[PDB]
């Protein structure tokens, strides 16, 4: 009968669909993956990430040290 397998890898393409938008991942879609183990669009949290500077999704802190840290981008931001 019917016989074949591939698996699921890290990133291969599993219930992987960035949260931000639900859509979907892209081998030239520039994905980035969180300290939580949560990926996403590098369009979709980059824009995210300068705002909130947390997941989406879980919002793990992504910050340990001191609250003096690089700013996401400069002080115009909201
Ligand atoms: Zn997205
Ligand atoms: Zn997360």
């Amino acid at each position: 009968g019917s016989s074949g397998s591939s698996g699921t890898e890290e990133h291969v393409g599993s219930g992987l669909e960035c949260p931000v938008c639900k859509e979907d991942y892209a081998l030239g879609e520039s994905v980035r993956q969180l300290p939580c183990n949560h990926l996403f669009h590098d369009s979709c949290i980059v824009p995210w990430l300068e705002q909130h500077d947390s997941c989406p999704v879980c919002r793990k802190s992504l910050t340990g040290q001191n609250t003096a840290t690089n700013p996401p981008g400069l002080t115009g931001v909201g």
